[PDB]
């Protein structure tokens, strides 16, 4: 199959070649084919050698006023394009052959095979010839409605936002639009992802000729659907006189869902297998669109939108760098930039990269701008003095009075030294002019957030190896069940520990980490206590597994965890004790911890580098009291081969460490009682209550009070008593006046 050139050009010229009682198709049905009027409306490549094509024209008209001449022209045509590797012949290669399409007169214009046409080849279509579809063999060839807004015309004019490294978009649209069946190229991504951008940068592409010429006619329009009632006909009846015009296409740039107003809006209207365009939906529209819908699916080829890298963010916001700074008045610094880019990266979980990027260089701009609204005030009380003298001066031409001698002149003059005065502060005073990278950055996300804004101030040395400090303080007892846990946080550096997948089992009394430290742990290792997430196994177990991830198998089902625990991706799952989960939830976290990855019927998928699960478990009923003589490692071992005895294996296999937890020893109480003294202090050094219990009661009660598998409970209703009722006295007393620090 050739191309189309000589094949429906020739189908064109039949339905109107229908003329002479043609014995066959001659050269003169498709020469004349070739045209729009039998008229030079004439250049073929060989135009410009030798042959006054336009006589040609009129001599082929003229002559009708395969045939055995035609037939010699395709022959020869065909045989000398295989020798010059032009493997069909186009209408820059018809003329190898054109034994009868030609002026074949006395003062004849005649074609030339291997020794002109094969070099003004090039000028035509020529090199550039992989494919099969034609180089518009004719002539030449060698409503717009307010529901399409033009797109190309505002590309032209150069205001049109560029999109940094999706070409490949780009070309796979243009590849989709021109097919009949999946022919609507959607993007898919979420809004801000950079399809805006895209859908523009198409339009860019088409006045800066990086397309074929097809766009040309077939613009970029954008749909704007129009309501403030129906207007579904609308669109019908504009789509009706596009459609006639048959010129232009509709993009959506972003977003598209069906619609009550068809649900496939005004698309049967428009089923007519032409005037493609790139729709636009994001995960959750193309499923609410697409697969929605399933009887239009085979129409249409999503295309996937990345977000840009960190390095394409940053080149689009320089780029972008001067509409900033003119809109701001200051200068955005580049390192602000990048900075900007980086720490919104690791900051925002909400937006793609461009967004948080962006909300945080205006708010970083934001700041030098304020600052910027004036001068490094005295100023301002020249000003008011020169306001308060001429108000007296007022005074003083009104007085009616026996007298420019005294009243008036004073308050003149003091007026003229203070309005020197005025301008001279502001001269000599000639807020920030350039935003700074962390500077303002941390401004910008301690405000957001604070707390070291976490994502600021961390170089990975403070919550990877600082963290067994912090998490043995906060939960006391076994710190090697800490250190065992800190080793495995810090062997993600940079990667070295599988990317794409942390896990703990955790066994032993209450009171001494196996839930604690999973608080603990979120509150240093995401700068954020409530990053924990708590599951209890009763509720997930058997006849709610599909509560925990989404089912379907056999409403909108988000199940109770798929849908919240997704919103936070940055967190640690605290599961209750695991001898209680049913054994699909263990296949099921088997499946998750594998490669990293959300299980689920909507395709969320999260990079679970940024997550931690705690299991707690009691399957070791007796095994953890191992540690009332084995060290940790001979109890980790043995609690190891239990819990291998209930949970299937490779679900355990994925566990960075079963985790010795432990009652605690005298020492230990007086640890966490301490403990209770730094969060009153937290709690009401602010009163101002500043806390030391009397030492004996303060050790007598520490060391006496205590629950092997619960935490320090005797103490309670002494304590609550003894010490509150008491620092409440000490507001009471004022000896020991909030400020000191004495209770029992």
């Amino acid at each position: 199959r050739l191309t189309e050139r000589a094949q429906r050009v020739l189908a064109h010229a039949q339905e109107e070649a229908i003329r002479l009682n043609h014995s066959n198709i001659g050269t003169e049905h498709l020469l004349l084919g070739l045209m729009k009027e039998p008229e030079g409306i004439a250049a073929k490549v060989l135009e410009s050698f030798n042959i006054t094509e336009d006589k040609v024209i009129e001599e082929v008209e003229k002559l009708i006023g395969y045939t055995p001449r035609a037939k010699k022209v395709i022959e020869l045509s065909m045989d000398e394009a295989r020798k010059l590797h032009h493997n069909f012949v186009g209408t820059e290669h018809i003329l190898l052959g054109l034994n009868e399409g030609v002026a074949a007169r006395v003062f004849a214009n005649l074609d030339l095979n291997i020794t002109k046409a094969r070099a003004q080849v090039v000028k035509a279509l020529g090199n550039p010839e992989m494919s099969n579809k034609n180089a518009q063999a004719s002539k030449s060839n060698n409503t717009l409605d307010s529901l399409a807004r033009d797109l190309t015309v505002i590309a032209k004019d150069g205001t049109l936002d560029p999109v940094i490294g999706r070409d490949k978009e780009i070309t796979r649209v243009i590849e989709v639009l021109s097919r009949r069946t999946k022919n609507n190229p959607v993007l898919i991504g979420e809004p801000g992802v950079g399809k805006t951008a895209i859908a523009e940068g198409l339009a860019q592409a088409i006045v800066n000729n990086e397309v074929p010429e097809t766009l040309k006619d077939k613009r970029v329009m954008s749909l704007d659907m129009g309501t403030v009632g129906e207007f579904e006909e609308r669109l019908k009846k504009v789509m009706e006189e596009i459609q006639q015009a048959g010129n232009v296409i509709l993009f959506i740039d972003e977003l598209h869902t069906l619609v009550g107003a068809a649900s496939n809006i005004l698309k049967p209207a428009l089923a007519r297998g032409e005037l493609q365009c790139i729709g636009a939906t994001t995960l959750d529209e193309y499923r609410k669109n697409i697969e929605k819908d399933a009887a239009l699916e085979r129409r249409f080829q999503p295309v996937q939108v990345d977000e840009p890298s960190v390095v394409d963010t940053v080149a689009i916001l320089k780029g972008l760098r001067d509409r900033y700074e003119a809109h701001h008045r200051i200068n955005i610094s580049d390192e602000a930039i990048e900075a900007a880019v980086k720490l919104s990266n690791r900051y925002v979980s909400d937006r793609f990269l461009p967004d948080k990027a962006i909300d945080l260089i205006d708010e970083a701009s934001s700041k030098v701008r304020l600052k910027s609204h004036t001068t490094p005030n005295n100023l301002k009380e020249i000003e008011q003095e020169i306001e308060k003298v001429k108000n007296e001066k007022d005074a003083a031409v009104h007085a009616q009075e026996f007298e420019n001698a005294a009243n008036l002149r004073d308050k003149q003059t003091k007026l003229e030294k203070q309005y020197e005065e005025a301008k001279n502060e502001w001269k000599n005073t000639q807020g920030m002019s350039t935003s700074l990278s962390e500077e303002d950055i941390a401004e910008v996300i301690a405000g957001w957030t604070g707390i070291p804004l976490t994502k600021i101030n961390e170089t990975e040395s403070e919550k990877l190896l600082s963290l067994e400090d912090t998490l043995h303080e906060r939960v006391i007892g076994q710190k090697d069940a800490v250190n065992s846990i800190s080793k495995a946080v810090r062997r993600a550096r940079a990667g070295l520990k599988d990317p794409k997948r942390g896990s703990f089992i955790f066994l032993g009394p209450t009171g001494v980490g196996k839930t604690e430290l999973a608080r603990a742990l979120a509150e240093s290792m995401f700068g954020d206590d409530d990053a924990m997430i708590r599951v209890d196994m009763s509720e997930f177990m058997e006849k709610h597994a599909v509560s925990r991830l989404v089912g379907a198998p056999p409403h909108d089902d988000g199940g109770q965890l798929t849908e919240k625990v997704r919103r936070k991706p940055y967190s640690v799952i605290l599961f209750d004790e695991i001898e209680k989960a049913h054994p699909d939830v263990f296949n099921i976290l088997l499946q998750v911890l594998d490669d990293g990855h959300l299980t689920d019927t909507k395709g969320r998928t999260v990079d679970f580098r940024n997550t931690i699960i705690i299991m707690t478990s009691n399957v070791g009923a007796q095994e953890l009291q191992d540690q009332r003589g084995q060290d940790y490692e001979t109890i980790r071992k043995t609690m190891l081969k239990e819990l291998k005895n209930s949970f299937r294996p490779e679900f355990l296999n994925r566990v960075d460490d079963i985790i010795v937890f432990h009652k605690l020893t005298k020492e230990e109480l007086k640890e966490i009682v301490t403990m209770m003294v730094n969060k009153l202090t937290n709690r009401l050094s602010e009163q101002n209550i500043n806390i030391i219990v009397t030492d004996k009661a303060k050790d007598k009660i520490a060391e006496e009070g205590y629950d092997p598998e619960y935490g320090a409970r005797p103490l309670i209703r002494a304590i609550q008593k003894t010490i509150e009722d008491n620092l409440s006295e000490l507001i009471l007393d004022g000896n020991q006046i909030e400020g000191k620090k004495v209770t029992v």
